[PDB]
């Protein structure tokens, strides 16, 4: 009872502290401070500020937040009269917060906390009115963060690991066939594939204009506009049933579709008989109430702030970010005629990755 | 190479912290919408019943409940043996923290510090690059409203019921009547409480932020005590008179922001009666900043980056920050200013240290 009250008060404080540390990590990533400290090595606040051209007093207070949190270590100085306090980012921590090239990189994701916190007033209203919150109302920082994080694990995983891991896929892509990306987002996946497999006709589908034009610009900057087309709209309606796609990708967006079953039917119509549907969705329990832990809590909070309101505003099914766990993916795929559902090693414990075939 | 187990462990801590951020945003939303108090008072409830009782939409309330049940803040008894629907419970031990402002354990309103200060991220990116401050007036009103909310809760629990009776001789001196001052009077609740309880006292608040000045005046007017409560806009170091007759001077969570803390303490010493009391609330960290450790220190340093330091710089202050006056520094500054008796009292939070200070 009293022990339980004090224990919970501690958990509450820990979570508020985690919120503040998340905001500090997002600031640090935007400012380049984690990469700066990793490359510099053990550093005082003055030397880290000088290296980045930033203000030492602010950098110092930021460092002290992170040394209190154990994200960096500190060797106190000699205020008697190694000089100043010296801070180090451990290599194991830099793999997570500093180096995009690390398969462990998550640093940019911390910006989801401030970017979605900005929508608190909008959700206070929406909880009352029952309306959705259109995608265009969210901060640009949200979509920039989504592109940043997608680019990092796509660069690490798509060509080095996923495509080679899937039987016969690389050979079919080299020969050339249609490739589709449902929810093409920032467009990096299609640029990677178009450069590596120039005989494929690549098409992205996205409902958000900002994403459509970003992906087009990315293709243009890479010189692959002749290989990469972007379509604005809902792939369930626009993905053609030509039975010839060697690959259809769908990362973190099927759960927002207005009619997931309809979307899978469209995927099944597009795929070649030996084509591959590569699906990334959240992990979690088949029964929502059985979910437990930090990953589920994080994802449900993001679901409240973005996935559910934005999908409602588009009149969608609003299943939310946790709305397609493995059992539901398997049931929906069986219904749609996608009979082979296999898990692949996931980029995060947050997600489940599937190789799906007709 | 990399130690994989330590990398995976740190990745876990990072995810735990992002989850804490999301849960904090959900708690702030829930407090604003009254969902915790509704769930506590109604008892075990489905999402539909809770939404209907609060005038809200079931789909949104459901996703909010699932966040909190995943986090273990509420418990859930699943339904569907076809108890039909899932039923959620806020344990009484948890309601004491997040639902009831009357509880001494209440912290629910504080969660709104996370979204309110997150909104200042873009401003701090610029400030890191230019060295400029960020004036207090740039912050969301929700920040100051949250400060008033949380101050009101522990002042109502502690000031008259616990602190004043604990301070030897103070109640009797206030009953007879003497000047009372509040450095950083904020929302004005402390001065209203004392003016109601001890009407022979002349109470004066000092605050540099106009929003606080006018709120404190309105609170006094609403309570019928304007005749006893004056609010002064500006810095108490310059404006607090040296009349040697104040029975009580209060300063809660703001001395560390002053441009010259020693000067501010010197002004307090001049105002106090010889048996007058300076009641000081400050943060409870290490004497050496780099020795700080743990979630409380991390939370406070993050708020210090986002608010305490930039807002004090914008006013040309010393910008010591939220952790800048730990006990060793309080005691050193007090000894220098002639405040010889420094005693700790039981603090409202683990975050803070509370002092009874006398000349």
């Amino acid at each position: 009872d009293m022990a339980a009250t004090e224990a919970f008060a501690g958990r509450f404080l820990d979570d508020m502290g985690g919120g503040m540390v998340s905001i500090m990590c997002a600031l640090g990533d935007q400012l380049g401070l984690f990469r700066a400290l990793a490359e510099q090595g053990p550093s005082g606040s003055a030397d880290l500020a000088s290296r980045t051209g930033l203000d030492e007093r602010y950098v110092r207070e930021w460092l002290l937040c992170l040394s209190s949190a154990g994200y960096v270590t500190v060797d106190p100085g000699d205020p008697d009269g190694g000089g100043a306090d010296r801070f180090t980012l451990p290599a194991e921590h830099a793999a997570v917060v500093a180096f995009e090239e690390s398969p462990f990189f998550m640093g940019g994701a911390s910006r989801l906390v401030p970017a979605l916190a900005a929508m608190s007033d909008a959700l206070v209203e929406a909880f009352r009115t029952g309306a959705g919150v259109p995608q265009e109302r969210y901060p640009a920082a949200l979509y920039r963060t989504m592109w940043q994080m997608s680019s990092s694990w796509l660069n690490t995983l798509l060509l080095p690991q996923w495509i080679p891991a899937i039987d016969g896929l690389a050979k079919r892509l080299e020969s050339g066939a249609p490739v589709a990306h449902v929810g093409s987002g920032g467009g990096r996946a299609l640029v990677l594939l178009a450069q590596a497999f120039p005989n494929c006709r690549c098409t992205g589908y996205d409902r958000l204009r900002l994403n459509v034009e970003r992906a087009r610009q990315e293709a243009a900057d890479a010189g692959v506009t002749d290989r990469v087309e972007i379509v604005e709209g809902d792939a369930e309606r626009l993905l053609p049933a030509t039975g010839d796609h060697a690959l259809v990708m769908c990362f973190d967006v099927l759960h927002d579709a207005p009619d997931p079953a309809a979307a899978l039917r469209a995927v099944r119509g597009a795929l070649a008989p030996d084509g591959v549907f590569l699906l990334l969705e959240s992990n979690g329990a088949d029964r929502p109430a059985d979910n437990s832990g930090s990953a589920a809590a994080m994802l449900y909070g993001a679901s409240v702030l973005y996935s559910v309101p934005a999908s409602r505003a588009a009149g969608g099914a609003a299943l939310g970010l946790m709305g397609l766990p493995p059992g539901k993916v398997r049931a929906l795929c069986a219904e749609a005629g996608l009979r082979s559902v296999k898990r692949l090693p996931s980029p995060t414990p947050l997600n489940a990755l599937y190789e799906i075939r007709p």
